[PDB]
């Protein structure tokens, strides 16, 4: 009993963060086998990136001008390249601590836990979920640059995010670990915005779930609904459309409590239309969009 | 920019866990150095429960009627001791991963992160705080019993936490490492139940300073308030007692928005009195209070460990 926001243990995340300097900038990156990946803009000085060519700031540079240190030690870089906004430094060594792991493109609305580093070092962990309008919500700082996000399954660490820049709305931006970035951002000086966002419908009902779980009840009420419906009150609302897959991904939930998809919708239907009445749901009162149905499923049952 | 409810990195902590089995019973135990800690309730079967006497529960253990597992690697136990409600059973080599650390008891209002653990692995790590009732309001299943919360001091786990059992209304009490219960439950059956709640101001006010610092100032207003004036409208919103001690651990975040402690005080004041009329602040439309002064400045200021 209890939902809190949960994140993966980050030992096996931990156990790969280094820092990389290039002249006077210092951020993290990521030691997994013999390569250590950062973001690519740690070569540009502030006056390279009003109008950077990413390929001639890297000929200009050598091996020796990538300083990379693993606590205490500094790795010998024997090559450098590019991928996308991603720069790959091959080391002599690889990382003994290396885990099983994977690197995945996450959808909008999908959750993962990151491990916020300085200098290679750790500050802490917290779950983020990729907005619809592919910024994250994060806790980061100067230097932050090179912070990675991930998820853990059954011994497997897939990482999903970098941390390349925050946004002038204090929003956060970055990439995939193959270097290309969530949403219409880039790796130079420019103007460039999130647009608006929407509330991850399936989070949602997922989340209220969980709340029926924990023996909250009384937002559920003797209605249903069609999904076609349903997502005409949403898009009023801002609300992602619901599809059948949500639905089908919803049906663990379902089963355990023994509340119809449909039913909830239609409960969550009256909460976007009439609010939440001066009441909360798991501590809360507002609609909570950051849990996943698997998130859920991992901590309720 | 951001403000999360960020725990601590948990792998010095998560090198130290290992499952405990006596009789048909499986829960967690800490492995430091070669001893492993775990709930002494391990001991005990459903019937026992009713009125478990401890000491001659364990008399009658042999060091073999204990198995624990690294992974899936035992870690013979060859000596066994109790100290209040933790069992120390000594093992046949000490853990190569103990962090060093320290064990400290903390007091109501304190925030740590727990690791929870299931059979001895790791499912996840959240940061919460000691209520003023000396429960926590966790999130734990069957299974979980023995996993700890703890703090990091730069290189060093400070242990805090030790999970014994859920209570009726769905919150989690346990020990300090040394096995002393936090509040005035007991490792039995009983009808012990979680006292009377406060919300814990000083905490309330560092989060509305850790909004100040990332921009969020709509609540800020031109009123003031004295401390016992205060403290009368926060006895009637069943918030605890602001003392001049918390006024002064206030001094820092005062001192850096320039926000003086007492106008931030007028602010919750009028925050319960009226409520936030549709508003929220970091992402929030309730008044949190799992955040101490000093994890304010930890966060905002990019505080990280060795
Ligand atoms: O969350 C973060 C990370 C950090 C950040 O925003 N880094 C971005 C950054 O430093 N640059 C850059 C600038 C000058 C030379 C080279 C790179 C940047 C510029 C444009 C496009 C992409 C990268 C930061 C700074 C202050 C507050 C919060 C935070
Ligand atoms: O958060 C937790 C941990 C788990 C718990 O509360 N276990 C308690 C438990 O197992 N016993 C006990 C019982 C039978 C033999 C031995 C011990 C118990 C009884 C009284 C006093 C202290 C210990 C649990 C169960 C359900 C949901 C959530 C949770």
């Amino acid at each position: 009993s209890g939902f809190r926001k949960m994140a993966f243990p980050s030992g096996k995340v931990e156990g790969c963060m280094v820092q990389v300097t290039c002249g006077t900038t210092t951020l993290n990156g990521l030691w997994l086998d013999d390569v250590v990946y950062c973001p690519r803009h740690v070569i540009c000085t502030s006056e390279d990136m009003l109008n950077p060519n990413y390929e001639d700031l890297l000929i200009r540079k050598s091996n020796h001008n990538f300083l990379v240190q693993a606590g205490n030690v500094q790795l010998r870089v024997i090559g450098h390249s590019m991928q996308n906004c991603v720069l790959k430094l091959k080391v002599d060594t690889a990382n003994p601590k290396t885990p099983k792991y994977k690197f995945v493109r996450i959808q909008p609305g999908q959750t993962f836990s990151v491990l916020a580093c300085y200098n290679g070092s750790p500050s802490g962990v917290y779950q983020c979920a990729m907005r619809p309008n592919f910024t994250i919500k994060g806790s980061f700082l100067n230097g932050s640059c090179g912070s990675v996000g991930f998820n853990i399954d059954y011994d497997c660490v897939s990482f999903c995010y970098m941390h390349h820049m925050e946004l002038p709305t204090g929003v956060h931006a970055g990439t995939d670990l193959e270097g290309n970035f969530y949403g219409p951002f880039v790796d130079r000086q420019t103007a460039q915005a999130a647009g608006t966002d929407t509330t991850i419908t399936v989070n949602v009902l997922a989340w209220l779930y969980a709340a029926v779980i924990n023996g909250d009840r009384w937002f559920l009420n003797r209605f249903t609904t069609t999904l076609n419906d349903f997502n005409l009150v949403a898009m009023k609302y801002n609300y992602e459309p619901l599809t059948q897959d949500h639905v089908d991904i919803l049906g663990p939930l379902s089963a355990q409590t023994g509340i119809a998809v449909l039913d909830m919708c239609a409960s969550l239907k009256e909460l976007l239309q009439n609010g939440m009445n001066g009441r909360t749901i798991l501590g809360s009162a507002l609609l909570e969009d950051e849990f996943t149905p698997f998130d859920v499923v991992r901590q309720c049952s």
